[PDB]
């Protein structure tokens, strides 16, 4: 199909595998810009001009897993490990609420020390502040996810990473795509707003894999989708692999918006890392959420999922005002409420 025919089918919501594979395989600049324009317009029509701010506190870099791409993998001995205390986490969350954050995201390595009861206590304290709480702690038993929901957690971010089960198992040797999906379905059944999403440009990943990632996200109708390029980390087995391509990752964001028009889609930190200004571009091609770093020094510099992570050298209250300025220079508006998904039911 020509690029014009693909766009026509995308505008008519004819989301066949062939259409998605062709959209990802055409590299014509005119096609790409029309695709970005379509996703930008779909975003504006369904989710409006508000860009929702989710303040992230990366509260521990301890991890029991050994994912091949991740700088926090347990075999990396070239890393100072840290754990914030529950009081530090709660008071850091309070400072973010004082700065205007309406969602607090708690993210960590899979660190058993807090699980499940310390997390529940922290969540209860933060919920007293009248904000949304999102957890991103990895794979844990249903009993833990249930305790955290009863403590008040609203959302859970568990990126599916890759929908190809063979690749998933080789990159995440402790677990499987089957377990990852089971976790996501459990999270949805418990009432969380649930976030999935993948990396783009993983070693061995093909365009057919990316199409499957899109169809996976569409199949389960996730409330949030977090997408970013793979960035190789020197202290991992993938150190010598190529980084993911920014334009291809941006096309995945755009297609995700076109497929899931009312979903919440961040312009991820990784997008800001591989290309200067990458998050701002992504907010104009389908994304509607930004997640400023609210981890305090001296820990912020130690949460090294991939190298070059932006925000590391800024003062540690800098990132919320920075994204507020970003939203204004983009001609967008701050989110007024918690920014939960607002479903538009269609046909
Ligand atoms: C129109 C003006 C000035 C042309 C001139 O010098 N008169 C030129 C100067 C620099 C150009 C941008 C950069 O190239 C980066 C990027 C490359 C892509 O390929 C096309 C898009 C983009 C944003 C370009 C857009 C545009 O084309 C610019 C602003
Ligand atoms: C800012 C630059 C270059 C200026 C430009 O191409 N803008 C057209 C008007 C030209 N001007 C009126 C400024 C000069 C005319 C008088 S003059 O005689 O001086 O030429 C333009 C050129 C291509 C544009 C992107 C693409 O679309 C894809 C995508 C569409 C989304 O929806 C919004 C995001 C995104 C990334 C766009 C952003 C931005 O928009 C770009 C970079
Ligand atoms: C934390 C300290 C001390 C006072 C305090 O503890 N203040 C709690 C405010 C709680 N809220 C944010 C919920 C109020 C929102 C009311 S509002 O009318 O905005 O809806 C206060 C004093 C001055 C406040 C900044 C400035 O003002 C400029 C700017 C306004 C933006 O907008 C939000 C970001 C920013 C940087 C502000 C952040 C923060 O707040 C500051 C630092
Ligand atoms: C200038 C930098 C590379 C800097 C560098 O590292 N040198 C390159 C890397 C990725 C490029 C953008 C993407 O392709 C998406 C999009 C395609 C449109 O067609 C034109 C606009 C836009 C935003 C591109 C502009 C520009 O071209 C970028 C930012
Ligand atoms: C002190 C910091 C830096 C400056 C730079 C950009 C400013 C924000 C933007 O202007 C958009 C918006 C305008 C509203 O009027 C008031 C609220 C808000 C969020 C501003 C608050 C504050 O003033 C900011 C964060
Ligand atoms: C928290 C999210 O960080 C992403 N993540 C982890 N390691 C990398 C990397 N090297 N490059 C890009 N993204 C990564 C995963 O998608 C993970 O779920
Ligand atoms: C720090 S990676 C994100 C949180 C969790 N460890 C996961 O892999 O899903
Ligand atoms: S991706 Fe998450 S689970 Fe895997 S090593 Fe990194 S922190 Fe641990
Ligand atoms: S959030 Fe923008 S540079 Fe830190
Ligand atoms: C992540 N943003
Ligand atoms: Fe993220
Ligand atoms: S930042
Ligand atoms: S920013």
């Amino acid at each position: 199909m020509t690029g014009r025919e693909i766009l026509e089918k995308l505008e008519r919501r004819e989301f066949t595998r062939e259409v998605l594979k062709e959209a990802l395989s055409i590299n014509d600049r005119g096609f790409n810009e029309a695709l970005f324009k379509l996703a930008d317009e779909i975003r504006r029509k369904y989710v409006g001009d508000e860009v929702h701010i989710r303040a992230i506190i990366e509260f521990s870099n301890v991890c029991r897993k050994n994912c091949l791409y991740c700088g926090l993998r347990r075999d990396n001995k070239n890393l100072k490990r840290y754990r914030m205390t529950p009081e530090e986490i709660v008071e850091r969350a309070r400072l973010a609420v004082q700065f205007g954050a309406k969602t607090i995201v708690l993210q960590s390595g899979e660190d058993p020390y807090y699980m499940p009861d310390v997390i529940s206590d922290i969540v209860k304290e933060i919920k007293k502040m009248g904000v949304a709480v999102t957890l991103s702690l990895g794979e844990w038993p249903r009993e833990y996810y249930e305790k955290w929901k009863e403590a008040g957690a609203d959302r859970y971010l568990l990126r599916h990473e890759t929908a190809n089960p063979v690749l998933h198992r080789k990159l995440r040797p402790d677990t499987s795509f089957e377990n990852r999906l089971n976790c996501l379905l459990t999270l949805k059944e418990l009432g969380y707003e649930t976030g999935a999403g993948s990396m783009v440009g993983l070693p061995g990943q093909t365009i057919d894999d990316l199409v499957d990632d899109l169809l996976f996200l569409k199949e389960h109708d996730f409330d949030m989708v977090g997408i970013g390029p793979f960035i190789p980390h020197p202290d991992t087995p993938l150190a010598n692999e190529k980084k993911g391509d920014f334009t291809l990752t941006l096309k995945m964001v755009a297609l995700t918006r076109i497929l899931l028009p009312d979903s919440n889609i961040p312009a991820t930190t990784a997008m800001g890392t591989i290309v200067p200004g990458g998050r701002e571009i992504t907010l104009r091609c389908g994304a509607n959420v930004i997640m400023p770093n609210w981890t305090p020094s001296p820990y912020r510099q130690l949460y090294q999922l991939y190298p070059g992570k932006i925000c590391v050298f800024e003062k540690d209250t800098a990132c919320i005002p920075c994204v507020m300025k970003m939203i204004e220079l983009l001609g967008r508006k701050p989110g007024r409420d918690w920014g939960g998904r607002k479903r538009v039911f269609e046909t």
